[PDB]
């Protein structure tokens, strides 16, 4: 086994063809299903896992009532091979009420911090064992990813922040060999306040576009040099933004450099990546809440704010269905790297208050240089039926 | 890991031994099983793989109500190797209404349909990853085998239609390298409706034994070439037809070259396959509905469109119990290819009113070239006592 | 991987040390657990595995009712790691109401007999393929060990019977290379009804403890020599007797050649094995029912059929708890072979009327040359309780 | 494969950091999980494993009632990946009411012991076979460590006992090869009261920190010589105790050879162990009960017995939560051997009426030469709400 270093270039992408569905939250009403909120799916060389956030219960158990808490010390990190879906066999490998993981060609890191807000622990797990742990270094919710993390040539990397969700806050990019933390970088450029990142390698560095919690509906840009650890940041161009809250598509502008100040306040997880000069991005379609998903292509929408010229739309997730986080995961083919994503179907409160739970399930889809055409694919599970 | 070629001469048949059966209803009334139906096996080279069209949900499950649906976003392709019944942690490999597997002695494909009637994808699944698709081209319902594919030096061939279910349709057979489509031809011959191949390797080619929708209660064949990428077809000249409905034994007739006109209209999945100039084949039982099930050879029933001489009559479902769907796999001996083939025992609506699901079971025999007596081997679950 | 030959001494053996049990119907009562009979272990050069014949029913079932019955067309042979109860995701790995296993060194065998009583079919699996098959011959229930086959240098052989299970009946020893049925010899020498037999490697050959279940409550013996297919027979000369029913200790007796006549009639399967002109041997502690289990040595028990010398006495049931069957496995040591052997704990109909089912869980001995005490080790489920 | 050494030096600790949780009880209300208790983790030289013993019953199961009991013939030793639940598909991998394992780099060894409490058996498992087995010494409760044993260049060590829980006993060391019991040393030194051991390869030895069930609230120190099998014993000499119950921080004192006949009486299971002259030691919070559990580092605490120095307090399980046995694990890192922990949670009776059950989870934490901040990380199920 040699380390990974996706020195090959970006796949032709067309669009996004289906990939995975695990269907968790309608298996739940005839089985015994975890409780999962920000789930992802990461890839070692030879095959896909699919991760979550569990919340210690299954969903017909009554400690699935008021599971909406984002940090309980229950929550562990859940890891199946993807499509299986989170059944009772399925192992934990650390705790956590937030994580990163991903595979560097030999072994599995993971990133997975629990405890106190005020003073949360982050664990480095990797290849079955314990090699690190940082404390939260300004005692605000030490938080990460929840989506892979990215190693090249053995040196991996991971976005942190600790701090305030709507106002200045800490983060920091951290470098890690086996597990082993070997640096740690600050955030510097000018983004304003990144958070969730979803990274991904651009030889020779990585690429991560992140969301803005604070004044920002445009989307964070952070880019990783992994030799010399330098970072840089800025925002996605694209006069089409991906964060939710956002405005609509006639009133809606963005910036290359700055929060647009346009709905900034929170945000949802998300993803995009460039193409030439053009931008590939997914976001809910209902411009306020988690409604909906789409993806499309904007053209110029890398390197010009103004250009609003989306092309290749695809609804994965119809605008009258609920979505959730989303965020990228790259393969490795033959000659070419792909871009994969996968979406959070959330279910339950508080939202939905026909039950006292808050779980999700997946979709997922990939890069695709062939064609495709339309569908939406949903949760699918009735609410009014379920675990009364 | 070598590719497979399958250059070795079929096995001696005299007839069918019992091999694998799942249980999976008479299981599902006391335990977490996956409604299904649209089942199948293959094989990598070690060992068998059972595979079916999940309807994302279990049975005993309130998403369990109106499952007699074949397409819903929520349908997935469940893999497990062969006896271990679809429980809950079962890999769902990939979404799908429509799908077909094979391994071509290195890696898993799968073919992978899903999405919008009008505008369905296929997903090209090899080795745990996505690397092609393609649109439907006739925009209605593509669909594919229900059964394996076949790969021969690394060129996996599968079977695809597009079109109308009782007219004329669109059908092309695709090549398939390492996920990769690297040709279409398009559907050529006398067969005149084509759907739900049964393929199976015949070096230096491919043989397929379809279902005809149309007006053929004669089963169509397909011969695909894999190295110049040509096609032929026609169908089973045998005088005792493989199609459900069809007519009865003594006024039956079939035709070598064209459908023949004989309650034409609808089908089964099932198969056949060559033995010199006589034909092996099983069909249900009952003329006109999916009860029973029998195997028998007919001599010279490959060769002349007259010949009703069978022997070596097997039942394998008795005629007073469900069957459905079958289909043939092929399995690598020392120094031959065995046939064997899988039978789908159907249960619930709409036949079956004392439900409101429908799901299956399996039951799968092997070629054998030694002895054997008799039985029946149903489903047998009791639709009365489970879950009301 | 190479074959097994077993070229090596028994183990020195001073009693039995305990190696597993399953709590099968213990869990069963909160649980999605299978009803099973005719269990069994066996083992391949890693690992020990146990198997059973499945009613094709879990426990808490409405299916459960009347599995009483020994052949059905749902009864799959289940296989397991040893002490992993036979769960939903247990593995049927043929259709089976009667079988046997065993691993060459290289791939595992199955022998699994189902169909018509009249008309029975034996299945011959090797490495995860269907290699022969065989006709019932005399056309009355084809049966066969209900445990472990033995193989040496890549021939295995099995006992089967077709016939009177109360009459002369006609008992065969299939010679088995890579599943292919390579030779039949006929029985041969004294013994006159052999049934369920008990085998292990005696380098050059195989030797096997059966029952008669005519006219011997001694169990009889059969010889298999491997190399040029020869068959002997004779009975255990052991003046304290294995089978049930049997006479007490004061009454019983037994002879070298011929059955004792005495409550010969029915019979449960068991064991023996030869040290020196000792026998070890397990039995039933009740004389005449399945209740209780003992081992023990017979000094002399070998070759003297007038000695009732036993030492070494162990309870491994006691004589208030149920038992049922048991047989012999055989695991290669660095430098001997050591002797195991399995207990069917028999719970529900027809002798508990609490249920309406009949289902079994298991505990499992090993050879020994160190110390050990005293215990008893029954199924321990409450059937007063039991799923209503 | 070779065998470990374990030689290398102890890594840097500065306290611990979150390894892993099971959620084992809350998953237990909407699950089917075993009751169980005495867990513990040891790893193979890849990854690791949580073990426990069953009381051969799920929770949620009429069996559960009564489950406070210690050694009941249905006890089995259960083995998970760590992380795995213990659920149906759950290995037992023998017949236990006291264990002890470990990996020597090639295979497993399982320290099983069973049996009446008069004349219990243990026996000796190592891959995947039965190699030995002794017989009670003493013939009163022969048990032994409940955590991993310790093996050095392919010997194995594990501490026995045998004999009164109140009074002297006679305690044991057996060296082990491949499963064999190579030797047989009895206990020496002032260590007077010795009991479920946690030992760890401090090369080119073993050592181990027991309990004192008798006049000693300081723990035992056992230190074993693997080539020459000497022993020698004392106890941990710092101010601040391990055992429980105990006297307040203000009142207790130890000794570092003598029991220090303070609330010595009784015990619960526990761990040290040394950094130069300074002591890493976990306890219960509450000085009478097994409420909360802290680690510390007593300065100058291996050496003086009068030193009550401690720095670097950790609360693992608050004060008002239950906790129970707690055990070390040895970690192979790349340069050195870490040193972590798990913490048995135990809920139900006597001390939770509730309930008629009595089962545990656990928490595990891993030495770490980062930093860490704090938390609890208690069991977490309700009681009040559960199988009622
Ligand atoms: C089968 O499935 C395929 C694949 O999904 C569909 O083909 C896609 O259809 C979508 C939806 O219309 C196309 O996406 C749209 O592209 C528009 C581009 O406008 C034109 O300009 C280019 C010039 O380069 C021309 O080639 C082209 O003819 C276009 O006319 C955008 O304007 C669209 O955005 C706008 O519409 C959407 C709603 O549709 C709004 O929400 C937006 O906010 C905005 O106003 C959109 O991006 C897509 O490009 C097609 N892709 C491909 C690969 O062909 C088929 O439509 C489908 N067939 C059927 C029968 O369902
Ligand atoms: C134990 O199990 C074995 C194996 O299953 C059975 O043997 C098979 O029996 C079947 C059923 O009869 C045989 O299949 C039939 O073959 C007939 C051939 O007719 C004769 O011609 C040949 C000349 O080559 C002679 O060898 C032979 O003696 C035959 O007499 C067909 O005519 C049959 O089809 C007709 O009957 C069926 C109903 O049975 C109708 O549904 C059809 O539509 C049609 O009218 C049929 O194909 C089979 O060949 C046997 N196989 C083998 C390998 O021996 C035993 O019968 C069974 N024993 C018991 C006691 O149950
Ligand atoms: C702790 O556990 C150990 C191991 O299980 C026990 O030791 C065994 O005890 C049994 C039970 O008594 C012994 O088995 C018996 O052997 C008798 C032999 O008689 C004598 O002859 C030899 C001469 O070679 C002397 O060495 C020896 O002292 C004997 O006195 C048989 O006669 C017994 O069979 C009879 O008794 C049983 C009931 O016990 C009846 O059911 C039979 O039908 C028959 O009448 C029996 O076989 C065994 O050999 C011991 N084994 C070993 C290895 O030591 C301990 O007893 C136990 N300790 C406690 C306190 O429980
Ligand atoms: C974020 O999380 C970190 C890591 O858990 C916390 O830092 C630890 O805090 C604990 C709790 O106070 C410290 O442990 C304590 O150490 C004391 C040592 O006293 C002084 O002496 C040294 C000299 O070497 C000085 O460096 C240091 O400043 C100390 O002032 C002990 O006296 C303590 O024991 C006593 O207190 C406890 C209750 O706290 C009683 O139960 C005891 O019985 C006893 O009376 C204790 O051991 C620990 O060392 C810190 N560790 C590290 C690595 O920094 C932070 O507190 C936390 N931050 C927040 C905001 O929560
Ligand atoms: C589910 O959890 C909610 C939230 O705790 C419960 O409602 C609370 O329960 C407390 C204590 O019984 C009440 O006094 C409060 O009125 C509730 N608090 C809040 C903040 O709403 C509720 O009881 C639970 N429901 C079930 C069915 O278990
Ligand atoms: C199972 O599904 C059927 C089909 O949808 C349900 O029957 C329909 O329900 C609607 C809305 O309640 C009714 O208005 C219609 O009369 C029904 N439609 C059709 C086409 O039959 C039925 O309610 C479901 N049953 C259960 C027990 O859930
Ligand atoms: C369990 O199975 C038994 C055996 O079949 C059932 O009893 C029979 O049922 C038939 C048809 O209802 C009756 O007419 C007979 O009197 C019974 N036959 C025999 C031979 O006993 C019984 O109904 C089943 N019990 C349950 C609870 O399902
Ligand atoms: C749980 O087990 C307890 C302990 O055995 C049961 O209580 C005993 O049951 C016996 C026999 O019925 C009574 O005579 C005694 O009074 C009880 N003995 C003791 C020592 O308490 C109890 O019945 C069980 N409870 C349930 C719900 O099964
Ligand atoms: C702590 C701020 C952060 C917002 C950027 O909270 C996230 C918001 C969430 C959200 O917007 O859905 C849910 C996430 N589970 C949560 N993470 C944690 C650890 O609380
Ligand atoms: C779309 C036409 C085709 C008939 C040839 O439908 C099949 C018929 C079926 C049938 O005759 O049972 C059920 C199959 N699930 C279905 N497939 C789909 C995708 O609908
Ligand atoms: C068919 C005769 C044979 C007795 C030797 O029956 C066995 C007796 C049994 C018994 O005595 O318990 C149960 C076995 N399941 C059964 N096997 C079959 C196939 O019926
Ligand atoms: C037999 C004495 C020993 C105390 C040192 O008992 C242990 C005490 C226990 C305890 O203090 O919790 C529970 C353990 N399961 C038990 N082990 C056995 C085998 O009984
Ligand atoms: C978006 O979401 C909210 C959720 O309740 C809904 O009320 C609103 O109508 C939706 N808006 C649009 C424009 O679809
Ligand atoms: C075939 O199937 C139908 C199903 O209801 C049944 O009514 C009919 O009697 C059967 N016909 C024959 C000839 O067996
Ligand atoms: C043996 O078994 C039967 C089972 O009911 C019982 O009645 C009888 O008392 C037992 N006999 C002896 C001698 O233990
Ligand atoms: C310790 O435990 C007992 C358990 O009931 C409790 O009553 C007591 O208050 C606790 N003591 C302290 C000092 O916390
Ligand atoms: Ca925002
Ligand atoms: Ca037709
Ligand atoms: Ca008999
Ligand atoms: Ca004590």
């Amino acid at each position: 086994a040699e380390y990974r270093n996706w020195s090959k270039p970006q796949c032709d992408i067309t669009g996004f063809a289906p990939f995975s569905k695990d269907n968790s939250i309608r298996l739940s009403a005839g089985g015994d299903i975890w409780v999962t909120r920000e789930p992802y799916v990461s890839c070692d060389p030879d095959k896909c896992y699919q991760f979550a956030l569990g919340q210690g219960t299954t969903l017909n158990n009554v400690h699935s009532n008021n599971t909406v808490r984002d940090r309980t010390p229950y929550r562990t990190l859940l890891m199946n091979e993807l499509g299986v879906p989170f059944h009772l066999g399925t192992k934990q490998v650390c705790i956590a009420w937030s994580s990163s993981s991903c595979h560097d060609g030999k072994a599995w890191l993971h990133v997975c911090i629990t405890g106190d807000d005020k003073n949360a622990t982050a664990s480095f797990i990797y290849n079955g064992r314990l090699v690190d742990s940082v404390v939260s270094w300004s005692k605000e919710i030490l938080r990460t990813q929840e989506s892979e993390c990215v190693c090249i040539n053995g040196t991996c990397t991971v976005v942190m922040t600790d701090g305030s969700a709507s106002g200045k806050a800490d983060t920091k990019i951290l470098f890690i060999e086996e597990g082993k933390i070997v640096h740690t970088s600050t955030l510097s450029g000018s983004a304003q306040h990144v958070e969730e990142c979803s990274c991904y390698p651009r030889y020779p560095g990585v690429r991560c576009v992140c969301r803005d919690n604070w004044k920002g509906s445009n989307r964070p840009i952070v880019d990783i040099n992994i030799k010399d650890h330098s970072i840089v940041s800025s925002y996605v161009c694209s006069g089409l933004v991906g964060d939710t809250p956002r405005k609509n598509d006639s009133s809606s502008s963005s910036h290359c450099l700055d929060p647009n100040n346009e709905e900034g306040g929170h945000g949802v997880k998300g993803w995009a990546f460039d193409d030439g000069n053009d931008v590939w991005m997914g976001r809910t379609i209902n411009e306020t809440s988690r409604l909906g998903y789409e993806t499309f292509k904007v053209i110029e929408g890398w390197s010009n704010p103004k250009s609003k010229l989306q092309i290749n739309r695809q609804v994965i997730v119809d605008r009258g269905n609920r979505s959730g986080y989303s965020g990228i995961f790259s393969v490795e083919g033959k000659s070419c790297i792909n871009r994969c994503f996968y979406v959070e179907l959330i279910r339950g409160r508080k939202e939905e208050t026909e039950v006292l739970w808050t779980s999700n399930s997946i979709v997922v889809f990939c890069g695709t240089s062939g064609t495709y055409g339309t569908g939406s694919w949903p949760d699918g599970a009735d609410l009014n039926l379920m675990p009364i």
